[PDB]
């Protein structure tokens, strides 16, 4: 079951088989071995490449929503890591999977989000969109992405669902980074207007240790190799 | 069943329930209503938002690979639309789902593709990657994306799989644009080196008509609206 770690922010109890499997499967990488400048970049591939882990996530969330009342009407996944988990859940629940993407990636008449201004050195906010009418009045939307870090896109999701005259069921993530206080900030911003938004995570990055480090030890070459270079390494 | 429309390029017979469902569900948009400058941009959302269609695709491809011999060992999906279909198939087949993304989106030691030089006015080629070792020697990889248009990323997929000392089972797409001759070009380029690569599609864009047009008729406003603008349209 989900335990309330802070107001309206829940974490799957670590005794659960899914929590255990995630802790076992996850691999994180330091800057020199990752695409982002964060201490530990939790690779979604370590999850999607693990058949047992992917199935465990699918089974758990599907059961969750089938048991939920009133049931969700839509799953809204974030480009692109949310696309990895949303469709496999939506296909079972037999509900639409909507895509939240930047305007230059989405088709049709779109609705764009209104991110807050950045905070000195703090990365630039992304304007995200959904096609106008993809979610209608009365819709109960489940928001999904792999990692809840700063929560910028999570906020875009909330804005888009509200503007659509719909309600957010909950913001779900495979992994949360509690240190970044995304849930805390979203729950207090603009006079606690999103105080009632529920956040659920399957694993906290605090559960990840050095055993989860995917960095190549004692490696001194480049991070990226060309196919030609790799081809030369074996008889072909 | 799949019919050979040209050498090593197969199209699902249009009598099939899946082909029919795709023709019914698909929605395309003209430039003023899309993010790309192509006559008819086939929106992947028209597929993912259709529960019955998404399930039909999942069921069909899963059955295909379970019946296949030797069976595929990996599913490699293209960022980001391939991420929408790959995981739901891989979870059933209980095999890894690998991600092909640009270097600045992927983690770990990566292998990058070597795209051909562009052709006057013809859009710039994308260097794509996969984590080194995500696919090993002996792996039989199924490549997936939603639309097979120019085939630039398809070629990146082939290069990455070959460099990994693995073999491509087939390049699968929900929709193909035969006019762009991606399969034909890939099958002849570099002295027919990829002649044996199989391409399969579930629907040809030739099946899409004006009835599939998602453009707002007699509309004169902007393509993108802000949440604030949409909020003003209803009581809140
Ligand atoms: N995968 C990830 N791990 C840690 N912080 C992140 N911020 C954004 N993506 C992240
Ligand atoms: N969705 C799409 N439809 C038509 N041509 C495309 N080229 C790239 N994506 C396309
Ligand atoms: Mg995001
Ligand atoms: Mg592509």
């Amino acid at each position: 079951p989900f335990k309330e770690v802070s107001p309206n922010s829940f974490l799957l109890d670590d005794s659960h088989a899914l929590s255990q499997l995630l802790k076992k499967s996850y691999r994180w990488y330091s800057p020199v071995f990752s695409p982002r400048n964060v201490p530990r970049f939790a690779d979604v591939s370590s999850i999607t490449e693990s058949p047992e882990t992917l199935k465990a996530i699918r089974d758990f969330l599907v059961q969750r929503y089938r048991a939920m009342s009133p049931a969700p009407t839509h799953i809204l996944g974030f480009d692109a890591r949310g696309f990895l988990f949303g469709p496999m859940i939506a296909v079972e629940l037999e509900i639409p999977f909507v895509l939240m993407r930047k305007a230059d990636k989405n088709a049709g008449l779109l609705i764009r989000s209104e991110p807050y201004e950045k905070e000195y050195k703090e990365a630039a906010p992304e304007v995200m969109t959904i096609r106008y009418g993809s979610i209608g009045k009365g819709s109960r939307v489940v928001l999904i992405d792999d990692v809840l870090a700063t929560g910028g896109t999570a906020l875009s999701g909330l804005q888009l669902v509200e503007a659509s005259d719909a309600v957010v069921v909950e913001m779900v993530s495979i992994l949360s980074i509690p240190f970044l206080k995304a849930a805390e900030k979203i729950h207090s911003t603009a006079n606690s207007r999103y105080k009632d938004i529920k956040f659920i995570s399957l694993l906290s990055d605090d559960a990840l240790t050095e055993e989860n480090c995917g960095d190549s030890k004692n490696y001194t070459g480049p991070r990226v190799l060309s196919c030609g270079d790799v081809l030369a390494e074996h008889p072909h």
